[PDB]
């Protein structure tokens, strides 16, 4: 089945764009990445940077994740990100999101060898 690293790339990476270009970016991406297939995933963040730059966060500043695990890392640099959050109108299967652009540090949890992101914890 899909690996945790691969799920991370499918859920959170968008190296193909530098930012969200319209209010419909979230609607579009939540659906095309299959995050609305079984239910409407409530919130999601997309990272508009190279995969290698995101992977590299795994060797940046350690910080405990929200849930207390000690394998979270905060990026040294801010990154172009898009935050997606359901609209009051969102109703499965018609999942609907508000797209918000931001430039923030990301916090990810990493695992494996290679040691790579497997969970998006927060933008700060």
């Amino acid at each position: 089945k899909e690996t945790a690293a691969a799920k991370f790339e499918r859920q959170h990476m968008d190296s193909s764009t530098s930012a969200a270009s319209s209010s419909n970016y979230c609607n579009q991406m939540m659906k095309s990445r299959n995050l609305t297939k079984d239910r409407c995933k409530p919130v999601n963040t997309f990272v508009h940077e190279s995969l290698a730059d995101v992977q590299a966060v795994c060797s940046q500043k350690n910080v405990a994740c929200k849930n207390g695990q000690t394998n979270c890392y905060q990026s040294y640099s801010t990154m172009s990100i898009t935050d997606c959050r359901e609209t009051g109108s969102s109703k499965y299967p018609n999942c609907a999101y508000k797209t918000t652009q931001a430039n923030k540090h990301i916090i990810v949890a990493c695992e494996g060898n290679p040691y790579v992101p497997v969970h998006f914890d927060a933008s700060v």
